[PDB]
């Protein structure tokens, strides 16, 4: 096939403006994902009191400090309770012989009254507005679970419908609905009308990001195509600092919500313009229309061989895929032969690690460090260099190693942040950091190594696999924060065990660069 974007031009003005046109929907797309760190924050909180808060009512010469006191009980963290309040006022609490034997839980209530939150940092998130907190606390990661079931519904229906209808227009009405389900969710009126929008979104989320790099990888010459993904991959890089940007800026969750939909109008009115995959409509049979969406793109780079592609020409240079493309092989004959199915384990493990680390600390950095604006953009800043740095490795030293080293970065580093105590936030926050850079790594690493370790019938088979297992790890990413009431260490050493298992079963594998 290449031999045609030769005469197109396989590497040009084209395939440049069209690699900025995808990685910026790719920036926008992934601070949808993210963005519910600051969507639904958790401000602090306690029950709404009379003597605090009933400003009807007469007042007294009493500080907020010692209304406070007369008012909330101390829970377990050596702060205010954030689920109970005192069935009458503790006046005897306020002299200096006081002690904590003066009162029992029988003399403190539910909150009847609700909730009152902070609002210095944030104006309003979703865990202030419908109440996630104490008893509908295992709300909000269920509420990121459904989005990212979301993605693993809309990426097993994405392959069908992108084969059958192409990938140009499953990218477009993917890019109509993220904008129409993002727009709806920020004006949602109720928690189970919000999950369903965020659903829905999330089931375009994934057919952006499938039909990008299938159709960058089907408009790219050979020399050209780790590179392209690799640029695909840094779209997510900067996502982060963008989400960091926009969300220190925007405070109310409506808005936030709105404004980072908003951009896929555009993204939708701007698809239109760029072509339908030339190997799409060349396999599907249609030349009449292939020829022209090719010439359409040697136009674009400039070429005067836009008047020497003829339709003779075009069907002489494709000759064996249109006669032999024709095996959609099911996941299961990679358990039936009996050399690959080891190796399918590995690598799809690999993949499921990935998905299961990331989303299990990305989407929790209110518990990492000091500053989660501070610190989403570090995770940006960090996953950088760090991907550079996989892409030159993974050139150089072999892909086995560099998988299992990056795997065993991302363990060892999320493991030791159990280590480090509590009072030390800042190497804490630091060794977040590193550890969601190692598994940010892995991911370019995984997606280029997972590409090599199987026959090529089946190379496309393995993939599939792996992308679905990272993504039922990433279901159960949020999950995992409920076990955080034995202690918060346990979650991290979760996290940070199953890294380090897949990066050691990765030096399993048997390398795939040239020996
Ligand atoms: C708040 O104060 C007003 C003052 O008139 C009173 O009528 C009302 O019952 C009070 N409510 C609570 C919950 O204390
Ligand atoms: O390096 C990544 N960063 C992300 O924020 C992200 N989100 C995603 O779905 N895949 C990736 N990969």
């Amino acid at each position: 096939f290449s031999e045609l974007l030769d005469l197109v031009g396989g590497l040009g003005r084209f395939q440049v403006l069209q690699t900025m046109a995808l990685m910026v929907s790719i920036m926008w797309l992934c601070t949808q994902s993210m963005l519910e760190n600051f969507s639904a924050a958790v401000p602090s909180h306690r029950c709404w009191a009379p003597l605090l808060d009933n400003s009807t009512a007469v007042s007294t010469s009493l500080s907020p400090e010692a209304l406070l006191a007369i008012s909330i009980p101390p829970g377990p963290n050596q702060r205010p309770h954030q689920c109970r309040r005192f069935r009458q006022p503790q006046w005897q609490l306020l002299d200096p012989n006081a002690t904590a034997t003066s009162w029992s839980e029988a003399d403190t209530e539910p909150c009847v009254d609700g909730w009152v939150y902070d609002r210095s940092i944030f104006t309003s998130t979703i865990v202030a507005k419908w109440n996630l907190v104490c008893d509908s606390h295992a709300l909000k990661p269920m509420a990121q679970s459904i989005y990212l079931a979301g993605i693993l519904v809309g990426a097993a229906a994405c392959g069908p419908a992108s084969d059958r209808f192409g990938r140009r227009l499953v990218l477009t009405w993917s890019y109509l609905q993220m904008a129409v389900m993002g727009t709806a969710a920020a004006f949602a009126p109720a928690f189970p009308v919000y999950c369903l929008f965020r659903f829905l979104l999330a089931f375009a989320v994934a057919g952006v990001m499938m039909n990008t790099g299938t159709l960058l990888m089907e408009w790219t010459a050979a020399r050209a195509r780790p590179l392209v993904m690799t640029l695909n991959s840094l779209g997510f890089s900067f996502g982060h600092g963008l989400t960091a940007a926009v969300a220190y800026g925007v405070r109310d969750w409506t808005l936030l919500q709105l404004v980072v939909s908003v951009p896929f109008f555009l993204c939708f009115l701007y698809s239109w313009w760029l072509p339908e995959s030339a190997r799409w409509l060349i396999i599907k049979g249609k030349p009449d229309q292939a020829l022209q969406e090719l010439r359409k793109v040697a136009r674009i780079n400039g070429h005067k061989e836009a008047k020497n592609l003829t339709i003779e020409v075009l069907m002489s240079s494709v000759k064996e895929e249109v006669a032999s493309a024709k095996e959609p092989r099911s996941v299961l004959d990679l358990f039936c032969v009996p050399g690959l199915r080891f190796r399918t384990c590995i690598s799809t493990l690999c993949w499921f690690a990935f998905g299961f680390t990331f989303f299990g600390l990305a989407l929790d950095l209110q518990a990492l460090g000091s500053n989660i604006f501070l610190l989403q953009m570090f995770i940006g800043v960090v996953d950088i260099p760090a991907k550079m740095g996989a892409l030159l490795l993974l050139s150089h030293l072999g892909r086995r190693p560099t998988l299992a080293a990056s795997l065993l970065l991302a363990g060892l580093c999320i493991l030791a942040n159990t280590l480090v105590p509590h009072e030390m936030g800042a190497l804490r926050s630091a060794l977040a950091v590193l550890g969601l850079g190692g598994v940010g790594a892995a991911f370019t690493c995984i997606t280029i190594y997972s590409s090599e370790l199987f026959p090529t019938v089946l190379r496309m088979t393995a993939v599939g696999l792996g992308q679905m297992a990272a993504r039922g790890g990433a279901i159960l990413g949020p999950l995992v924060r409920l076990l955080g009431v034995h202690g918060p260490w346990l979650p991290l050493l979760v996290y940070g065990t199953v890294p380090v298992l897949s990066g050691l079963a990765a030096l399993l594998l048997p390398e795939t660069q040239s020996l």
